[PDB]
């Protein structure tokens, strides 16, 4: 395209046919860089997709490894098995795209396009040097006549070599653009056609069934749920209105009679008369035994019951009692006069 | 799973069965958040892939819109046509994944899982308030007896409602985990199966042909290129050794004789004797006309030739001449005694 055998003369016409090419390269670099970055966003996003698909399959396979205080586990494995074969599709694709698309387009924008700019710069440097040389030469008069001529020799010779190679690259660039544009696109497509092929291979109907199946089990699970929430919202309503008259320690004496025939009393009580501060704790009758249990500690014995009677008294508080079958016990305190009676009556009832 | 009708008594055993569930929720949130972020990386990377594929197809379609100073264009359109149908596959998939995968998993981790923490906090607040209430009550002696009892009423009632709803959510959470885990996965897969189906529809053999075709045209283009570079590297060698004895103004007089029979001389020359600085410019004989042309300006006339003789002289420079057919011209300067003669001889030859 660019004639090398026209570089020596270096005519203005020639220098114009260098501009066209040069302008063409500016355009070509601009278009090509745009395509480069788009393909770059493709590649990156593709690997990132590949990686996330893998991590998902990974997590899925660790369900049966979680500390959980069965159809599910077996389920999360087939999904893990199907999502794993897919990851590989993506993993495979990302590799091809890296080798068949990115690399070529990346070398065109790092080697080829650069050399054009590297050469243009060296030629515009050799060109200028000669320019200066010629003037000096011109201003001679009638040895500085050697040195000054020598430079024309050197600068000129440098501009001839420089412009030629430059011309060479610019021509070559003509073949390269066609390739640096078709090659990548061809690779991308071939990559894709193999991607959809491999992926379709694992997406058969025996899977579509499995999927449909679960899709009904989940709707099944959702029905169950909506059903259980309905009966719960009512329970809470029911119990919310029935309990209100019980949130208060001493309830209406006429509607909630001190039951004096219990063979089992259960509830929290405060223990022992030693400030320096008592200790709250749940208590409950049990096979002639009075068991106790602090706030979430998971049910130990405290006193045995085959004891005759049980006094009371206080320490300035209210509703206290005390057992003394074996030797005695600490002083227990109730929260109401009802509670207080039922504690004394139930235990005495316990014989 | 959690019994609501056991909340009023609030026994230590019950409070333990709340821990299990609570521990289970801590685990469940941890596992589920991990799955959430993985699916998030999937979704994002998927849309990003979708977008880059589109932009690529877009750029491709703008080739015939670039300022370029034919099989190619038609080619870049089919690729653009095939890559565009693919973008839609990705575009379609990204939408499904957003609606069928992200949203569900996102609401489980923003609504459901949160409510558990919101409730646990309110219950641990109602629970503590009652705790304090009970003590005050206990320290009464023998109206502050009303206010102090009232609080037990309020704090207790608040703890009963709070714990119940909490129990309710924790149970519901049991159904939800199954769903917030299966639903997303099902959507993702259905999305995928439709993705590969739609994509395969456009990847037929008439395309595989088109691809194979180009793949040979490009190798064809690459052959051509490698071939042209071979003949160029030689040309440059050839011309590099032939030219060396010509880079110097006045070449060997014995090997490059002052040709005095030229009917055409061409080369740069300096013009007019007016410092205040000459002007370099290419000159060339042309149909009895002496044309001139500056550094890249694209070829104007200057003097006519049918002029008798042509003197010379200087202005302190060297190798100058002057024409005077019409009226006269500026003083031209050559770079050598050879150049100088050939300019004077060629023009005189031009009659």
């Amino acid at each position: 395209k660019l004639p090398i055998e026209e570089t020596l003369e270096d005519s203005p016409q020639t220098r114009s046919l260098l501009g066209v090419f040069e302008e063409d390269a500016t355009a070509i670099s601009n278009y090509m860089n745009q395509l480069y970055q788009a393909m770059h966003r493709i590649y990156d996003a593709q690997n990132e997709l590949s990686a996330a698909t893998h991590l998902t399959s990974k997590l899925l396979k660790e369900y049966e490894k979680q500390r959980f205080p069965e159809v599910m586990s077996s389920t999360l494995q087939q999904f893990s098995k199907v999502i794993d074969e897919l990851s590989s599709c993506h993993a495979v694709l990302s590799t091809q795209l890296a080798d068949a698309m990115m690399f070529p387009i990346t070398q065109f924008k790092e080697r080829d396009l650069k050399e054009i700019l590297t050469l243009k710069e060296v030629f515009q440097i050799a060109s200028n040097d000669h320019d200066a040389a010629i003037n000096r030469y011109s201003r001679l008069s009638k040895k500085v006549k050697y040195e000054v001529t020598e430079d024309v020799y050197t600068s000129r010779k440098k501009q001839h070599q420089t412009m030629m190679h430059y011309f060479c690259a610019l021509n070559t660039l003509q073949y390269k653009k066609k390739i640096a544009l078709l090659e990548p696109l061809l690779g991308y497509m071939q990559a894709q056609i193999s991607f959809f092929k491999m992926g379709s291979e694992n997406l058969n109907e025996q899977l579509e069934e499995f999927l449909a199946n679960i899709g009904t089990s989940v709707q099944n699970v959702r029905r169950e749920m909506d059903s259980d929430i309905e009966t719960m919202q009512q329970t809470i309503e029911d119990l919310e209105v029935a309990s209100d008259p019980l949130y208060v320690p001493d309830p209406d004496p006429t509607d909630f009679p001190v039951n004096r025939n219990l063979t089992r009393k259960a509830g929290y009580l405060n223990a022992r008369n030693k400030t320096g501060t008592w200790d709250r704790q749940f208590y409950f009758t049990q096979g002639g035994n009075l068991m106790s249990q602090a706030r979430g500690d998971v049910a130990m014995d405290i006193d045995n019951c085959s004891v005759m009677a049980v006094d009371c008294e206080d320490r300035r508080y209210c509703f206290q009692i005390t057992s003394f079958d074996g030797k005695k016990s600490s002083i227990l305190q109730a929260e109401s006069k009802k509670d207080h009676e039922e504690w004394i009556c139930t235990i005495n009832n316990i014989s």
